[PDB]
DNA sequence: CATCTG
DNA sequence: CAGATG
């Protein structure tokens, strides 16, 4: 946790380029289990040959942890950093929808920067011309306080258009923090479930209300059950507009509601905490449901749940406000 | 995973 | 359809 990290950052900034510059996830795949075994790793790793002695931990690796134990630096790494075409894919592949794949195009017809970019919308598309058009706004983190407004205006709009939807904004901010990243909201409706066959209005209809009154701005991808978009927070008395958001609505059916409820909100070390322990209790628990776990090696049947406290009880637990959620 | 592109 | 992105 801090005796290995330099090592287990090194390996990371490698792994990521790997990935990133190069196509190797050969060798990506590998950085990172490698930082991963060292960091459970309990001891101060004084050589290279000791973490060799490492599965995962290769001769090579142990070549790196060699030199950069042997001098605060790695060439490899130092050369990677300055290297102006590392550099503008790691940047461009900021912008939403331009992932590496992309990265590399663009730098390979020389786009760069963000200029570059706007030069050359055209060979952006819907996605990734919104993207950059909201480069900034994206990048801003989300105050509780714009957050709380938003949720007032979803849940408000929601209602208005059947008092029989079930809205839950999940994510970190259901967990209590002070800022959020993107607005995530989790949608059912009673009318809806796995074996319910469809009935995509169930979502559209909700993204055109938004979308009337101006919440929603812009479509990202709007599927049958997925959302992906940019809302609004209105402009009161102007002089102060509001950032654009990123926010994602999905349909799911009423029979699996709380388990997702449960586990978007995280958070992820809750989750396994959550898991592991269901798993004692003689059970099993995913994103969807949960099941009475056989004897046999394994086995199903998901258990009805009218709430995370079902959940909870089901594996014997104390129902845990979405605060303490944490770990 | 579900949507998108081309 | 493969392949990308989130
Ligand atoms: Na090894
Ligand atoms: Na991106």
């Amino acid at each position: 946790e801090t005796l290995n990290g330099g090592i287990t950052d090194m390996l990371t900034e490698l792994a990521n380029f790997e990935k990133n510059v190069s196509q190797a996830i050969h060798k990506y795949n590998a950085y990172r289990k490698a930082a991963s075994v060292i960091a459970k790793y309990p001891h101060k790793i004084k050589s290279g040959a000791e973490a060799k002695k490492l599965p995962g931990v290769g001769t090579k690796i142990a070549e790196k942890i060699d030199e950069f134990l042997a001098t605060g630096k790695l060439r490899k790494l130092e050369k990677i950093r300055q290297d102006d075409t590392s550099s503008s894919i790691n940047f461009l592949t900021r912008v939403s929808g331009i992932g590496p794949s992309a990265a590399r195009k663009f730098v390979d017809e020389g786009i760069k920067t963000l200029e570059d970019l706007r030069k050359n919308e055209d060979k952006l598309n819907h996605h990734q011309r919104i993207g950059l058009k909201y480069f900034g706004d994206f990048e801003k983190r989300i105050p509780r306080e714009e957050m709380l407004q938003m949720q007032d205006i979803v849940l408000n709009e929601v209602k208005k258009v059947d008092s029989e939807y079930i809205a839950t904004v999940c994510g970190s901010f259901r967990r209590g923090a002070e800022s959020s990243g993107d607005m995530d909201v989790l949608l059912t409706h009673p009318s809806f479930t796995s074996e319910s066959t469809k009935q995509p209005k169930l979502l559209h209809q909700v993204v055109e209300q938004l979308q009337k009154v101006h919440f929603i701005t812009d479509t990202l991808s709007k599927g049958e059950t997925k959302f992906m978009g940019v809302c609004q927070l209105p402009s009161k008395n102007d002089e102060k507009e509001y950032p654009h958001r990123r926010i994602d609505i999905r349909l799911i059916p009423k029979d699996q509601y709380y388990c997702g409820v449960l586990y978007f909100t995280g958070s992820d070390i809750f989750n396994k905490n959550m898991r592991a322990h269901a798993l004692e209790k003689g059970f099993t628990i995913n994103e969807y449901t949960i099941r009475p776990l056989g004897v046999t090696g394994v086995a199903g049947e998901p258990l009805p749940v009218d709430s995370e406290k079902d959940i909870f009880d089901y594996i014997q637990w104390k129902y845990r406000e979405p605060k303490d959620r944490s770990e």
